[PDB]
């Protein structure tokens, strides 16, 4: 079969629409998500036109084999989409109405800078390669673009599913290509991070600061070192749920900065002991008393500075 | 092939039934379960009707290819179901009796609020899209809905497998869709959680409270800090078997609250030491003696309050 | 094609046999195992009968497509078996001799009560659904049931592979079904558990009891708490290699009971210190001296009781 | 199609050869490896013979469908090999030269007794089932057996890829079978184990022995218990990279024996303290001084004994 | 179909080109990466030549089935590439222009010596086996070799995608083979390693050195042993993200060397205590004072030596 012939030198417009049925498995480490949707296509093939009076019928169904169907592909999919044709319906003027149900693992990158208080724009790119007979251009039929109400992405809030109506027309391997951008806007559900990582991590830090109200070196060493190990466990736990970024994430920055606080606490604990042993407990007392105010104040200000730079 | 023609303007009723053979792999993190069942369909196609006297046979078998079969799909499946046709049998009046065996990874969400003392309702949604010739409506043949006695879901108790007999009729891509709800009611086997997580977690907490019967700061610091680390391990172990929820789970609440008890224990231990050093052991004694009653009582009451709010 | 016609009202007997080639991947958590075997089938189709004098040949070979082959399925498989036909041979009387080589992930449940000193019976269920023309019944040709000598199931000892010769004939979706039970009896290789989990776990417990020969509270607290943490790690390690059971496993019981020994050791350590501080070292001495005999004796008796209840 | 006819009662010899392109994914836990190779087959079919003068051509190509090809299968593969026919070429005498490119997950067992200083022989078993017309026997065409120079198996050294030229001819499901053994000899690259597991494990043990030069019970308890926990971590890390064996591995034995050294160290530390407290520091001194020589000497001799038994 | 006939004895040149669409999943442990690209092929088949005047058309499209297409395979792929033909276009002279879109898991080895400051050259090997009719040789059409601007490999920087224009012509199973080398040059994004592994690891080491400003054996033992355990966790964490190499990696060397620093710190701590107890605090003071300079200086120089040897 060949593509529909042009009336003049005009390109063939294939109207598109994606309707999400099931949205699932957003892998932060892999920067992928799985989708299960409907793909609707519509174009005019004058060769298929018929008289509704003579033929009796208002629409004619066809099997994919019987007629010409444009080769529509997804750009950012991992492997080729699994698709099954739901319906093909031709109206008297020759307007074809194609529908298929597909599933695909889509590869759209993520920005972890404000993690876990981040929002993402997932992309689904539809493309079409022009044939030698005639050039093919994509379009968005807006009322065939949507999502099911049940659509739930675990640990995320689905904000919107829209399409950038103007296609990106460009050259690809010496032929015209018409690319379309479907955008799924989502925002992370940060709530769980607070009682599971943030608050436990702050509690262990504050426990390390009880060493500023203790003269026992043996006890202080235990307090600051033990809590430092628990902070290492939280750093490891966090960096497992995330990929290796060439930038600093919000949680990454806080976690890093907290190490400096543990390091300075070890210095103070060591200085206090050295001074007490050196028979200078007056000077050691001054340092310990100062640290009680310095550590919380510097921690609070440094966090104001970080939140400011990141948000 | 085309759909059966209507006697009048009535829709075509496709009677359905699902019979579970094997039920397995309930992923709490993914909110999926795997199923292996029979799907039975029945509708009347007058075009297939025959005289049993003239034809000799009481029923005629057909291959899927030969006749019209309604396109029935599952809504909440991950990928398209793996199905194999067992039998297609037509009675003299034209009543088709279709049977297929399928397997699918079903995506039904879970409510972890009462975890691990939770009960779930897993869903299997059957759907059918109306064609241009005539509208298709789903029905439940209750005699063809069931499950095998051997059906076992590891770590869960299977309560019931029933169907909501009235379908959800709605518009989908400008055509009528008839959705059916098959519900598998299950309840978690919480038994293992008691000797593996709950009792070990309470034992380490009670061990931390032996610091209220000790004047040794070095020993208390070791007792409260060491047991706090074991509690961190249990928090990490628990949050691995579960997904990130935008709400507080029952175990999540208990685990969180227990951190506060460790934090207050560190404060008491620090206060006792400061006072003893400051030559005020009488005041330190009062605080330590009070804590012995306060900590268990506040723990017991806070748990009564939590169990009340969650159940 | 249609099934062979009956001489009288007799059912069609399909003789079966399974010969295991490779047996592997027994997942304790999933209660599945993978199998690679031969499935042999034999039935008489008088329609295929031929004169060996006239046809030249003593046997005729056919492609699956050419003749009627009974639809034999496995009940407890995860997804549909991967099968490849090795041979189909028809003798002059019409006796068909079918051979296929298949691979499948079989879902047979396990009893972890005596873990890791448990024995299992894995099941492979063959089934056949009767057609409208005539009823089909399964049989076991014992000469075609076996296993290769090389058959090795990692971490398990293969005892026997036999078949329950009498099929389970029952109604399934309003038609007769003939089910057959192939049983693979295996027993766990418990050896590795002894130097990797059991002996390391006993060593750490006995180390905790060296606190009954020490008056140093600071040292005792370190001894009992540190070893309790190592026991937590062993409990976690063990519960990872196993699924969540609604019953107590043998190792589960020992692991649980050992927590009580750690808890009572903390009590003794605390009592000894309180008494020594309260200027009652005579009473503290009596308790410590008693514990030295009590702890090993109670541990030994409790283990005799457990081994008795479980075996 | 039927197999080639015999001149007399001789069997048909199918000459074989495997040439490895890519060798990868040796799973120690699963005892599997993945292979990507060429399979070459050659046999004489007199029916295909032709006169090169009359036909013009020196060789004739055929599609698998056109001619008879022996059913060659792999015994120890997991699932059926993925194969694609590269070429089929017939010489004037009727000698067929078949070539296919395949990939398979091969299941060959491993001997971890000398781990990580072990060498393995991976097996690829080719088999052929005799037909009723005539018996089929396998052979090795040695210059069609090889491997690519680039062939690399991560963490292993590939020594040789050869075939046991004499096939194993035996009865299988009442027909003759010709099995061939292709052996891939490999040896583990033990280098990484030394700086990552062996030396770190010895360092922590030697650190525990610094307790023989200390009279501080509190410090000794910390030294021996802390290092014992690090040894537990190494035991866990090692047993994860390996399957559960019914025998003792080399590393397994060393790891186990090291626990006894920790146990005896705890005993010595306890005895020293009891004696010092009991006002017998002279006797405690003798034991501590002896342990300084005993522990390293017994460790060194026990290791000589182990290396001897294992190598 | 047969290959194009030669004008004279010349070989057939198949011009190639790979254009990367999506590049993802670089597994360091497995030494694999997944690719999703276009494969373009071009060769002259005089049999397909046509007169553009008589035929009307300037180019003719063909289905893969209709014409002869060279069997091009990838050497270092895991399983056979997933490919879908985009276009086949013939010009009047008979020049065929083939285009297909494929996805494959490519197995290219990696050099971890400078990890995580390493650069890699990933390979994609295209090959072609000569037929009996005529020899086939590969070529690189440089205008049809490229990559998309959006091409992103998570945690890596894509430097270049080029091809070694001269093919490797060699014998394979007694026939000529033409191999082509496509090289994807990438360099690791080491940034994340600094705040997550390197700086945390140095902080814990420096904390261990605060024992040179302390006379408390009990505190020193806690300081050096606790920090040694955190270093063990970092060694384990690092060796999980990497495969077992027969050489020393950069991070591997630093990690190993740091163990020696912990071991010598334990010796110093032990010596200081023994001497103080032996009533030689003057000598213990000299050693402790020296260690304060020795440890940082030796650490800094040893690191200069390592960086020099590795870079
Ligand atoms: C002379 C002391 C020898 C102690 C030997 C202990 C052997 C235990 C063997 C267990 C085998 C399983 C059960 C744990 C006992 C801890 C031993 C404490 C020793 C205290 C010694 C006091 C100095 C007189
Ligand atoms: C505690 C410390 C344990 C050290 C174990 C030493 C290794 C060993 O003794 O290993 C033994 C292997 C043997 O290699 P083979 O070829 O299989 O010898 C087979 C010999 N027959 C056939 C005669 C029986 O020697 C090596 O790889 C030596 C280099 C490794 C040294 C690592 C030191 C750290
Ligand atoms: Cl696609
Ligand atoms: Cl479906
Ligand atoms: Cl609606
Ligand atoms: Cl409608
Ligand atoms: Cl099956
Ligand atoms: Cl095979
Ligand atoms: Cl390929
Ligand atoms: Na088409
Ligand atoms: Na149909
Ligand atoms: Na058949
Ligand atoms: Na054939
Ligand atoms: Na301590
Ligand atoms: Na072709």
């Amino acid at each position: 079969v060949s593509p529909p012939p042009p009336i003049a030198d005009e390109p063939l417009t294939v109207n598109t629409g994606i309707y999400l049925i099931e949205c699932y498995s957003l892998d932060d480490k892999a920067e992928t998500f799985k989708v299960n949707a409907f793909l609707s296509l519509s174009w005019k093939d004058r060769r298929l036109a018929f008289d509704p009076v003579r033929s009796g019928v208002r629409v004619k169904t066809y099997e994919p084999e019987a007629i010409w169907i444009p080769e529509i592909r997804f750009v950012n999919v991992e492997n080729a989409r699994d698709a099954d044709v739901v319906d093909i319906s031709v109206s008297p003027d020759g307007t074809v109405q194609y529908l298929e149900r597909f599933s695909a693992r889509v590869l759209s990158p993520l920005d972890f800078r404000r993690y876990p208080f981040d929002s993402q724009t997932l992309h689904i790119y539809l493309i079409v390669r022009s044939v030698d007979t005639r050039n093919i251009v994509l379009a968005v039929d807006l009322e065939k673009v949507g999502k099911n109400d049940d659509v739930f992405l675990t640990g995320w809030d689905i904000e919107s599913f829209t399409a950038v109506v103007k296609p990106a027309n460009f050259a690809l391997e010496d032929r015209l290509a018409s690319k379309l951008d479907y955008q799924l806007r989502i925002s992370r559900q940060y709530f769980s991070y607070i009682p599971n990582i943030i608050l436990p991590m702050l509690f262990i830090l504050f426990i390390s600061w009880t060493a500023f109200w203790s003269t026992s070196y043996e006890a202080n060493v235990t307090l600051v070192v033990s809590t430092l190990i628990a902070h290492i466990a939280f750093n490891i736990l966090v960096e497992t749920n995330l990929p290796k970024t060439p930038y600093m994430t919000y949680t990454g920055a806080i976690i890093f900065m907290i190490y400096l606080f543990y390091f300075v606490a070890v210095i103070e604990v060591t200085v206090q002991h050295y001074l007490k042993v050196e028979s200078q407990p007056a000077r050691a007392a001054s340092i310990t008393r100062a640290s009680r105010i310095a550590f919380p104040v510097v921690f609070l200000l440094a966090n104001i500075i970080l939140a400011f730079l990141f948000f």
